[PDB]
């Protein structure tokens, strides 16, 4: 939620790293 | 204020995040 997303995209972002690490 | 910081930010990563789909 609101308040959750903001930590949860954070594991995302995670994702989101190892996305670039593709890269890396 | 870390609620609006975070998610604030989040706004801005969401650029960079957007930068490393076209990595590529």
């Amino acid at each position: 939620n609101l308040v959750s997303d903001i930590i949860g995209s954070k594991k995302h972002m995670e994702k989101l790293i190892s996305i670039i690490k593709k890269c890396r």
